[PDB]
């Protein structure tokens, strides 16, 4: 693995963690995602799976 610096300039995708994209779309919660992650919800409803279906947290979080 390469030493991936946490340098996140110009937001971060609320799924795939990439800070670089052509268009910043919004997911089901309205969070700032990359174009590729936003389209996957238009196709299905869930975003592009990386770290498994773990943090679909439902603990009354309004935001
Ligand atoms: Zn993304």
């Amino acid at each position: 693995s390469h030493m991936s610096a946490s340098r996140r300039v110009g937001l971060s995708c609320a799924n795939c963690q990439t800070t670089t994209t052509t268009l910043w779309r919004r997911n089901a919660e309205g969070e700032p995602v990359c174009n590729a992650c936003g389209l996957y919800m238009k196709l299905h409803g869930v975003p592009r799976p990386l770290a498994m279906r773990k943090e679909g947290i439902q603990t009354r979080k309004r935001k």
